[PDB]
């Protein structure tokens, strides 16, 4: 069976898992939005006891932060278009969703060269031509390496907001409604791109994904071990009550 | 590959997945510890925004809880047996240790007659007569239908404490040393019996789980659902800094 097969491959190491999640640690940046607006948390932590008084022989904490903080997952519910839904939140999202296919697309050379790089439907004609059709219900990886970027680089504010790679409107629309995506995903805080509030519709991303009931993958890292083709995404959220996303510890296994 | 079988086993229906987790409520009980102890936090959940003009066009939360709280994950850090072992915290662990062969020994009957059911090495050899030896770093799910209890029923705390089914020192010892497992799972708040204070060593479960730098799973769902043998579980704790557990979404594929 498959899983016998996976089991011995995982066990050999025929089969890889790349941990591609961020430390949760205040430290790490989170998105940061219009002043006007409330905002995502850092994450935070706290001993309850330290195999002290308090606890003589275990170490547990305290945790707190947002359904947005660090690596983490967006259901439909989290954007005003996706808000009727079903299976909308990350408490009801079916858990065969959870495990799927994934193609990762390599426009790390453009967002070095561009922080505002765009993902368009002509970059994802050029991938198809060379790795096949996008399977239908699959993850898509925008791959940038900007999981790189250690300072204020990574979420490159300038004085008009932050600078960032991310998909156009056409790109998103192309994926959700020619090729039936699963989900999005990206290194960056956001689906979409930094400067996203000015493309038509605003958030793009955000608003045509979660309106159409998909998926969306934030702050991932170590993109560069994935192939672009044939490995398995992993990507099981936490089951908040009508959660809109949740931090979570997102794996790919890989053949090799 | 492997890979390629799963891929299209889950689209058709031939491998299915079993979500094992509770939904993460400020209703759910969490662990509840002799009041001089410092305790465990119930989830709570606080709107930032929900298409208003916190944030006009989206709906997210802030959330607090403990790395104990709901369906969760023991990394071997959590017990002073445990300061010694390398990659002991969640953010350390190997994740190839995330997913893995899982076996269920269905302890339900006898959590139905006795609120304090021991998971033995009788019990234990009994399965094997009849499944094999349990394989090397297997996952061990003590099943126990304890996770259909709801409210108060279901930490079942009286004056001495709470009444809770679990394994003995010797069954736990038998998995570590003669199985060579990759941890063990109940569907109550603790890997060790509500009464596990009074085994020697206290806690034995944890004790020597972590001692040997094995982890834990806790107030799992629904393993009712799965097989005794041929499923594989999906145990990706969250990548705290220095965490010794985390909440998490606890999965089972079964073909
Ligand atoms: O990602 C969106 O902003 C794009 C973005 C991308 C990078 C940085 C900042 C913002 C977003 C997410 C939640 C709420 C509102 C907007
Ligand atoms: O596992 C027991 O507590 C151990 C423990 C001690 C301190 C912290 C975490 C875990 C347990 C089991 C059932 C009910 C209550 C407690
Ligand atoms: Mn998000
Ligand atoms: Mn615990």
């Amino acid at each position: 069976s498959s899983l016998n097969q996976l089991v011995s491959g995982l066990a050999s190491g025929a089969v890889r898992i790349v941990d591609l999640t961020h430390t949760l640690d205040p430290d790490f940046p989170v998105i940061v939005l219009p002043p006007e607006f409330g905002q995502c948390a850092r994450f935070r932590m706290e001993e309850i006891s330290a195999y002290d008084h308090r606890g003589p022989a275990w170490k547990w904490h305290n945790i707190s932060m947002s359904e947005h903080t660090g690596t983490h997952f967006d259901a439909p519910s989290h954007w005003i278009s996706g808000k009727d839904v079903p299976n909308g939140s990350v408490d009801e999202i079916p858990a065969e969703a959870f495990v799927g296919p994934v193609v990762v697309i390599d426009c790390s050379k453009g967002a070095a060269e561009n922080d505002d790089f765009e993902l368009t439907p002509e970059i994802i004609a050029g991938w198809e031509s060379e790795h096949g059709r996008i399977p239908e219900d699959a993850w898509v990886l925008m791959r940038t390496d900007w999981s790189k970027r250690r300072g204020a680089d990574y979420l490159n504010m300038r004085a008009d907001g932050p600078h960032s790679p991310g998909p156009t409107p056409e790109a998103i629309r192309f994926l959700i409604e020619e090729r039936n995506i699963r989900g999005f995903g990206t290194e960056t805080v956001g689906t979409d791109a930094g400067q996203g509030a000015h493309y038509v519709p605003p958030y793009p991303a955000h608003y045509l994904l979660h309106g159409a009931g998909k998926y969306g993958l934030q702050c991932l890292a170590n993109l560069d071990q994935l192939p672009a083709t044939g490995a398995v995404l992993i990507a099981a959220p936490l089951k908040i009550k009508n959660g809109t996303g949740s931090p979570l510890r997102v794996l790919a296994m890989v053949t090799e």
